[PDB]
């Protein structure tokens, strides 16, 4: 239709309780003279708060006379809220005690089974490794990196080259790129 449309619809219910016919209208005719009460006003500001999804002011009426001119009183109402007004989209909490662990899960949940799977082939952690390590601590035997890695591969579910092991002379090295490499 137009900008109007707006203005219609409530001309259009304005009009029907005056059971007249909207097209034969006046503008600028004032509420008073078509004789929308205050009894009446209110039931029409109410469906317009509810068809329209906004909270009238009810001096509306009272400061413009005008149902033209209302329009800005009514216009002014809407919500700039009712597009972008999603909480979570795919986040499964709606709450923030901390986002570290909780978010970076993957890196924490690779590291230490990483761990666990040298730990098990490594027999026995001489410590609690050491931010390095070379290939003489991945075994005496290139088996024992083959077999880790293509593990480690199995276990993430990823595909992993074992030619791959000839690249990462150090412990830190498959870390984080494994990470990388699902992320």
């Amino acid at each position: 239709v137009a900008d109007d449309e707006c203005a219609q619809f409530l001309r259009q219910s304005l009009a029907a309780m005056l059971y007249c016919e909207p097209g034969q209208i006046r503008d600028g005719s004032r509420f008073l003279e078509l004789g929308l009460d205050s009894v009446i006003a209110a039931q029409w500001i109410r469906e317009i708060n509810k068809h329209y999804q906004l909270k009238i002011p009810a001096d509306g009426i009272y400061t413009y006379p005008v149902f033209k001119a209302f329009t800005q009183w009514v216009g002014t109402q809407l919500q700039p809220t009712q597009a972008t007004a999603a909480p979570v989209q795919r986040e499964p909490v709606a709450t923030a005690p901390q986002p570290g662990a909780q978010a970076s899960a993957q890196r924490e949940s690779i590291q230490d089974y990483l761990k666990q799977s040298l730990g098990e082939l490594l027999f026995l952690d001489p410590g609690q490794l050491r931010s390095g390590a070379q290939f003489l601590d991945l075994g005496m035997d290139s088996v024992t990196g083959t077999q880790w890695m293509r593990g480690v591969s199995r276990h993430f579910s990823i595909q992993l080259a074992a030619d791959a092991i000839y690249t990462w002379p150090t412990l830190k090295s498959l870390a984080d790129e494994v990470d990388r490499r699902v992320q």
